[PDB]
């Protein structure tokens, strides 16, 4: 019993498909869905997607409702299809993957993840749930997330936080904490060691750390002198400049909230979806300076620090490459006489 | 058990809706329903009313697919809407009427004809399918068709002709004839004697008595001689005229069929329905006479003979008025001097 | 003289449909009106409705831009239409009945509302308009209001607030209070005793009573002392618990209002319309906790204590039936011991 | 240099795809590609297909343009995708499908079919492109045609028919006979002996055999004293019944080419799409006999003389099976003592 | 190389269009521009415009990403199109001219703006460029702007803020001050002295002048004893009434300032355009007094302190006009003894 009728009587009831028999009345016309309630219409849900309007409204109401890594994550990591669910990616308002392993008929590759076809592609796992790691065990390439232990195995340890229902949250109730494993081609690799960005947004940004706390409050030539961060360009870096037509540097997400408060400014993020790095058209309100493409990062600024604290000085331009978020980032660096002048992620 | 699915089923399998359960995958896409076969997508319903796809989709499944009256019968007639039926108009690419009786939840205004909501509007009944009759003497206003007598009733012959999935004909195989009933706030109506269109088509012209067989293949002047048909000025108001600019007459189709077959020319419908009287835009291609609004209708020669021969040619100019398909048709009749010049439909 | 032409331009210039003559030029593309001024083509009016654009650019023109009733009102009651004007309904961005009665030529069903056609239909009469209670006295169904007294008839006291252009109010300009009549098939009808909802949103909330102002300020243990509110279960009911990974209760407005300013957290209000009783899926951040659905309702505090002080503790639990917005709501009562566990609205 | 304008460039023009280089100006507007040429708009391309618009319109500007089998060809066989050209289905107004290799980046899931997801997909190759072959024999599933011999494997002769340009020809200017490999997860097959439809439209009727000849110009009765079907039910199930409300048999093409010729009748071919067996909805303009699925298949009457020929007419049902373009296709037999009712292919 | 796949390939990279060569894959659906990144569909441009998507989507590309006036001020001069630019409405989310000289080839209708084609259009010159005031000084009608000074021509200073990116700003690290010039005919013509509004907007205002400040601040009667403000109304024309059920005045953008501060309202823009006066449908809350049409104007508080200073007050029925952004302005002025009772601008 899969049809439209039903999975609309479940989202009127229950708020998601929670598989109850029933039946309510339905009208489509232009990418949207309504229902009639009362007598009157009511929109359900608007197509944003690449897909017709009937198949993403059912993988729409078939989502994950628990607490699930982010995309950026299930990106970086080669992770191609999820089994037996789906993950909804809320800044695109699109499904992350476009098929599914037993889910949606419409999408439905294969029923099972153990078929011939699923070989060749990366399987996301959800140890979570009955009988997961048992086929992670017998699958080719895939990925695997537990909040526990599992015997054999050699566990990562994830961010601590994760995406619920949209929103990116440390839970206390809930984990949001996972081991990660993964398999390539039968064999299993050791994941590397790596940083986590925070994933803050500029409005209700919030510290996490007493240097940061101190980098909020205190002026700009306080802030240095303590921290003993001279001759590391963090005016530039970091703060920014706002003197001429174009913008310095400014590659903080830290730099972004302190500026936000005492003069507002306007982003174009042109490629709207999660990444490690974001690019941004900035136009400073202010003064007039501006910058078509600004690579922005929100690492914990004790990490940037311990980052930069561990560089050569003496050569004048040098690739350097750093791991955050089990992918490898290359930064452009920029020394002239014993002091560095810019430190950037590269293009 | 009522669901986009499921109907799709039908259509694939029987044809139609039968009521049969199954379910098969279905994408809505613009205005058009597809399904997967095998591993294609294919097309099964294109949207052409004014309603929702899917609604629309569901009306049409569930059409009626047994000789019915046309629908310019069911329209003379003041008929608002069905009961447990689905009459589809094969011309418009759409239903007949737009609400519905117990038979599809978003167009139900109703589930039983009897019902408070029902009393004003006229309900059509089809006395071929039980206790359709006992309805009938219980309602307000009605209409009834059946095969064969009712007791207590007077009956009224309708038309040789019905509507069999699109297709007017007069059938053997089954019977296309049915006697006629109505009732207006509770009193029995006699229906008056009428004419009745034939229903012809222009490329597949066929004859239907010796006049008009006669017609065809005789000249002008013969065709006058016999029958004696001089002062009526069949010349113009069948025949035609194409010696200047704007044509002259031409309004009896059996007229269009002679000319077809001999020269080809253009025609306009500019009002796609069905109706007793058409108007159309006619360009003669061989001589170039033409005209905006042209009134044909599609009598038995027989009986436009018998209409004609039956007036006052002493006035001018009158108003003549003739029931034709159980509604009065308004005629413009000019006379000079004994003989008439010309006798075409009211606008 | 009804055209598009005409009624964009009374929009133009006097922003509604004000009945001036003239025209302006108008391009219709996808839903969207608009409009050439100083040769440059500007949006009017987006079509969110089921309707043609057309028409749903012509009822919001003829919208009703004085106070009148919430539309959870008129939907409590049994109300069908409207006679002579336009109720927006500014959720759904969409008219509230689909019906007119002599506004617009596509939509009207009658142009007086004593037709024939209308008597089973319960008419929505605006009593400040000259003639409408003249013709509610012969309507045989409809709901009549008015802002003073009509001789011979026993009047109830509608809310102290209305809707004035899609704006909830208490207005002192203008008087917001009505008088509520009804009758069914000829019969004046008793209008029981009810309680009203308050009509706030969560943010911009304010307090209307004394209780209230304390509620917000006080401190959890210091409101439950006084007042004298021990084994009634407000600290599940109205505070939350926040605790178990799936939310407690807080099933009051007053209680969403208060976890405001201390950690926000999300709504998703998957049946946008104007209910009575409303369902949101909440998921609390900071914490992780969550719930499907929860059914919500803004009663004033000083209310909601008059009711839960004069029910049975003694059963384990019954179903209990209260008055509000002149419609019956079921709540569902649990007691255990001297003390109630739990009290909310049924399903 | 892949471009939209250049492809457009090509279709103006070469008339397809040719890779000449050069860019015209286009405009997208709802499913249809428009160009401008000397100053007006010019239609190009109107989307029918499940794809974006301009991603359909460069599929169709790169498809095959030489004789190319069948569709239901490629069907029977399980040809799940093509190497290096697209086949465009013409009957469906779109590919035969979807994915590509090394055509359109947006369609293309690898660049050449040694990759390894192509693996498990069964691949078309060309032989008459040069390399082809050779990737046919390291291939693990495919499928090779060829206008000679290869050496070290076994052909098998297919039908005298292919299509080009969507026109269905048996040509002698060029060749349309194809010399069928294939293999399955690396052994080559041995591909069973088979009967082939004949792929004949209705209006455009042709026989193919004195029999058939002979079958057009008789009479009914002469034509089966003649040839001797006496007992095997030949008086229907190819010339039909007609007598009553559901019609008899019609399975063979050519009784409906017979039949429409001495008058003509009503097709609705729901499920358009290219199979070996085709179902549809009839109904006799003459009678009035009708059926909502009617089985029929086109093979040449000497063939359905040599099935029918070689059955056992003792028991009173059985299910036969055949081989029809290299499927099995079921049979229904009816025989009652000693002749054959009716011999239908099975739903 | 003009393409569309060059085009979305600048945008992803540089943000604009900036010359680069290379290409992407894109997707077109629904007034959506698509591309593939990683795998996966991101939106990239929503065609909110009268055009095509690929038309709009390459002139968006293509947009003036330095300091331009503002749309007010080339409409209210005679400004037809612009030279080798593409200057974008973000009010409107729309070009603000819709043919271009040389930028895109579906609307260049020339592609230098000496061209024939061009004479009797106003071309707007930026004297920033190379070039450009060679052709100003050929050409017939047109408006020059620079920075400095051109020498044998008489300037006239232009406002002190300008729009970059779509913000509106009085740059330090920009300049956004330019010197104007016009020409009609062929003969250079002199720009009368006018005002400038101040294009601020309401939720964050910010005063400019001693006078503002204190009218934030300071009470009704404080503010209006001070500035010597008696019987000229500004209680009507600037504070507002709101006193009967219809709003009074308030026509200056400094008078909902400090009313949205201390109460909120609504407004709905429904000509949402650029102009110099501003036509607003508002609805007060807590007291319910609206108005259909209010006309507002954002003019420095001084300004309009010296407008009214110098006016005769005896007379009523007068009209007067002031110039105000390179236009005239019609103001109404009604007079009662020796004092003024509104004055508004004229509708």
């Amino acid at each position: 019993h899969m049809s439209l009728e039903n999975v609309a009587f479940n989202v009127v009831n229950k708020g998601h498909f929670d598989g109850q028999q029933g039946e309510v009345p339905v009208s489509i016309i232009n990418n949207t869905v309504y229902t009639k309630v009362d007598g009157v219409d009511v929109e359900l849900f608007e197509n944003k997607t690449t897909l017709p309007v009937n198949v993403a409204f059912e993988l729409w109401a078939k989502r994950n409702i628990k607490p699930v890594p982010e995309v950026k994550i299930l990106n970086n990591l080669g992770v191609d299809i999820a089994a037996n669910t789906v993950i909804w990616d809320y800044k695109r308002d699109a499904p992350a993957h476009i098929s599914t392993i037993g889910v949606c008929s419409m999408t439905d590759i294969a029923k099972k993840p153990t078929e011939t076809i699923c070989a060749p592609l990366t399987v996301f796992f959800d140890g979570r749930v009955d009988g997961q790691v048992d086929l992670f065990r017998n699958a080719r390439n895939g990925v695997l997330i537990t909040e526990g232990s599992v015997k054999g195995l050699q566990p990562s340890v994830g961010p601590k936080q994760a995406s619920l229902n949209g929103v990116t949250l440390i839970g206390e109730a809930v984990k949001t904490q996972f081991n990660y494993y993964k398999k390539v081609d039968g064999v299993v690799q050791q994941l590397p060691e790596t940083y986590f960005t925070q994933s803050r947004n500029l409005q209700e940004f919030k510290p996490r750390s007493q240097m940061e706390i101190d980098f909020l409050e205190l002026a700009m030539d306080e802030f240095i002198e303590r921290y003993k961060l001279e001759g590391y360009a963090f005016e530039h870096i970091v703060y920014g400049d706002f003197s001429h037509s174009q913008l310095g540097g400014l590659h903080l997400l830290i730099g972004l909230a302190k500026r936000f408060k005492e003069s507002p400014f306007e982003l174009q993020d042109f490629i709207p979806m999660d990444s490690t790095v974001k690019n941004y058209f900035i136009t400073d309100a202010q003064t007039g300076s501006s910058k078509c493409v600004c690579s922005v990062i929100d690492l914990l600024l004790d990490d940037f620090v311990e980052i930069i604290k561990s560089q050569d000085l003496s050569v004048v331009s040098k690739v350097v490459k750093v791991t955050i978020d089990y992918t490898e980032i290359s930064f452009m660096l920029w020394c002239k006489d014993g002091h560095v002048e810019t430190f950037y992620p590269k293009l």
